[PDB]
């Protein structure tokens, strides 16, 4: 199978130059390439990344760093910044929250955590935007039944209590 | 199979950079990209709405959303606005009609509405050219059965009444 | 099907600026994007044009006025011009007669006036280049029957006529 | 189908912007469009003949015009020069040879003619270059049996002479 | 087949023009030509190697120098360097380590001497941080039973041990 | 079946305006055009040429003249340098040996002359690089039978007396 690169490269566009943006860019650009290519198997993943990248022997991936499109950007992250120890992961999270969403450092801190929710959940609470959206956001995972469901459907809940305060993304009001 | 986003690209051209202008541009290029590449399942839709806002701008849409081309206009135009944006759908509406004229104005602004007859309806009554464009055009939307039925039937009876007057397009004098 | 958009574009060229040429470069481009890519169905007719002429809601068209070229290039005339009252015919054929012929000015005249023969023919007759076609071309409509068959017919005839005395489309001396 | 349009306008160039430099064009260029895709239908032959010249010149052809290459050539002669190709045969083959050289003339001199052979042969006969490339040439067209068989042959034999001689195509001293 | 060489010399961009730099500039670019279009067969891989070289005769590959794409780069190595570059592949590695870190030295270094582990993990003893990062590695690869599994295994323990250290790719503090 | 003109002529360029300087051009980019379409037949290899080189004074092959790329510049050379073109054949390995070294210029010698052994063994054993390469080559080239055989193993023998002297392309110390 061809993967056709020439229209891949007119969506995403050009990396970044400093590479510690490149796992970041990667993220943002996820869903329009799955637009012009329906990425399926583990294999094409790793084929479509290395082409996009180029050049950089380095950041080149492997069918194993590659069964989602964020196993995929973890290991991007941990190539171009280096592995952490646990007491260092508030300050990674904090980083991103800052740059991109909320919504971005949870996936990404799940990913670096092993899916550690008391952890990960346990540190955003110190970023939301604001006292009411605190608490706001607790009494929704509190009336679940499993530390499991909290994980499922804990993106969702938080758009909803921004809906309300009619926050975006980023946490700035529209 | 593969949206060949290189040629759908160069008919529409390069999407813009504020956020609060691509609901607009998604309407007026819809069209067009549905001539290059034919779309029937919601499925197909958000595969090139994604592709053709290019990831970059941060507005990303799901199947549900993208039922129909209008149905996905209004939820990006929500997503940039606000929720309830009556005020701007006005001053959005008002710039069109003063530019291409009240006709291309009705289309685009049910397009960002999410088909609200009862509103743009409301809105485009008061940038016709006249006192007698008004009365005239109302009194044949009148005879219509229901409010599908008006807004079905809207340009059709807009421009029997433009004809009468000898006004073109942009509501300006012909003879 | 997916239309080949970046071909016809090369073929083709980039469509005037000014909005009131584009009925006539429409019509003379047509044999080239039939060439490209035959074009059978109203549906990819329509289709092609909403493409080519691009990001314009506007100018656009449904499947029901692409019936044919001749169809679909009078429909973009209107929007570009305006309707006009029957004591105008006048004017909008001789102003073609002027730029591009008689053949042409005889089949959108024809079609802006619901194939009325008696009208068009008419008005054509008092812009023929001299004595001699006029009366050599009234002849070989007068051998036909039906009226219809003198609609049917009259390019054909035309055509002819003008090859015995050697004049181009416009009605200038080949040499 | 599609015709590969982007393929066989790279060999062919772009056509003369002057209207009576077509003809001999579309006649020297045919023998290369045959090359990168093989023509076979009459319907074929008009699609790439009508898609190449690009509706800005405006001559066209129909299918029945599209027997062969040589009707093709003969056609648009008449519509652009006004006169037929015989009316003056002596006079474009002597053109021809002092811009591209014999050997174009005489394939290009058999398509006006109508594959007449004794006439092309006899004209070309005069503007070869040199007495002695004549009765050489003439030479090696005597050992072949039928004025057929020399028609197949001639370019090969003219061909074998200029190089013993040491010329160019345009026949001029390669050294 | 076609192979699709306009794409895979896009990703891979214009060689340079010093041919001591081709050997490693074509190991760096094996995964992305490997993504764009799957060579298979050694005849392929021939193939795309002398088409994106482009007119560089001497460095022209048959289809016995490319079985995988690491036995093709260490020929073009001896081509431009000789036989035993045992001080030079040292000054590649060198560079290499100073500017991209110890894993990026040990997956070109190995391409280039045709993988031959016993010497580049030799060269690369001497370029390790630490008397005690030298020391950990060397512990983990001694419990591997013999030399190929070790090669396999080498890149995983060197980042396991950097891990515990603290230290990052390119050899430096994260605490 | 189709030509694709438009790919083969991205990858090889223009031809020069010169019509003596297209012969060793068309020597040059043959394989490049082996990689993008794989010309098989005498048929294909005269269409791909005429093509290509459209729009030049007469130089139009046959099926007869193109059943080697080699065939197809020799006979190219002829119609633009003449029936025997010596002295200047002389110039142009002599030009090449200079610029590229002794390899190049012997393959695209035996090219534009019609693999003539005795020829470009004759102007190249003049820019052999020292004593010892020469005694070096004809002990190995005497070795071989016939004259063929030492027109096809003559690369062979060359790269093997290079290697073991440690000399470059251009024949210098390494």
């Amino acid at each position: 199978t061809v993967i056709p690169i020439q229209h891949i490269r007119s969506v995403t566009g050009e990396p970044p130059r400093n590479p510690r943006e490149i796992p970041i860019w990667l993220g943002r650009n996820a869903p329009a390439i799955d637009g012009v290519f329906p990425v399926t198997t583990p294999d094409l993943r790793c084929r479509i990344i290395n082409a996009i990248l180029g050049g950089n022997i380095g950041l080149s991936l492997t069918p194993g760093d590659c069964l989602t499109w964020d196993s995929a950007v973890a290991t991007l992250f941990i190539r171009t910044h280096g592995t952490f120890p646990m007491h260092q992961l508030g300050n990674v999270i904090k980083g991103i929250v800052d740059q991109e969403g909320v919504a971005t450092a949870y996936t990404l801190g799940m990913m670096l955590s092993g899916q550690n929710y008391q952890l990960v959940s346990g540190i955003i609470r110190g970023y939301l935007p604001g006292q009411a959206v605190v608490t706001a956001l607790q009494q929704r995972l509190d009336q679940e039944i499993d530390d499991q469901t909290r994980a499922e459907t804990f993106i969702q809940h938080l758009n909803a209590v921004y809906e309300i305060l009619g926050l975006n993304a980023r946490g700035q009001s529209i």
